[PDB]
């Protein structure tokens, strides 16, 4: 049969397999709502350690926005009344901002600025949660946190996401990754420091 909710979680790089630190909301969803079910992503996630199979981060990034496009519209398919979430932590919130928000990602190489998921896809998703997400620009109604400058893979100024209003992105001042900070720290704790605040969200947008 197909669930009421699903939720798919993308993992950060050189993590194992699975959902790495997306586990958090991804949990959250899971126990806030019995009978729901969940599937991790499958992707390198990896940048060019031998560990995660030596892909390069470029490589890995377009691997994981086609996996992203490929499972959640292979999903919304079978299960097209089934409500989706999305939860992406660092590289992993990367490649599902550019699956749903589009605009390519230019530093990486990947040159297609289309949404990748079908409209149909878009319709179903109803909140989307990244932690980390190296495209972190301030100043776009979707973002959270302290971080006033961005990422290395900043969207650019004037950017604007479709599904903007579905979207949730969390990322502090001191986060190198995200932000321009300089304390790996802040980049491994948005789970302890946000679940909470994003699992309110989701609940707002699922009922």
């Amino acid at each position: 049969s197909c669930p009421a909710i699903h939720v798919f979680g993308a993992r950060e790089t050189t993590a194992s397999p699975g959902y790495g630190s997306s586990s958090t909301v991804v949990n959250g969803v899971l126990s806030a709502y019995p009978g729901s079910t969940a599937e991790a992503i499958n992707y390198p996630a990896c940048g060019g350690q031998s560990s995660c199979g030596g892909a390069s981060y470029s490589s890995s990034v377009a691997q994981g926005i086609a996996a992203v496009a490929s499972a959640v519209n292979s999903f919304n398919s079978q299960c097209p009344s089934t409500k989706i979430v999305l939860v992406g932590y660092s590289q992993g919130g990367e490649i599902m901002d550019v699956a749903l928000c589009g605009g390519g990602d230019p530093n990486q190489g990947y040159t297609n600025t289309a949404v990748q998921l079908s409209s149909s896809a878009v319709n179903m998703v109803k909140a989307a949660i990244f932690m980390g997400d190296p495209m972190f620009r301030a100043g776009l109604s979707y973002e959270v946190g302290t971080c006033a400058a961005g990422g290395f893979d900043q969207r650019p100024a004037g950017f604007s996401c479709p599904s903007a209003a579905k979207i949730k992105s969390y990322c502090d001042a001191s986060d190198p990754y995200c932000c321009n900070g300089s304390n790996a720290a802040t980049h491994q704790g948005y789970g302890s420091e946000y679940g909470s605040q994003a699992l309110a969200f989701v609940k707002s947008k699922l009922g």
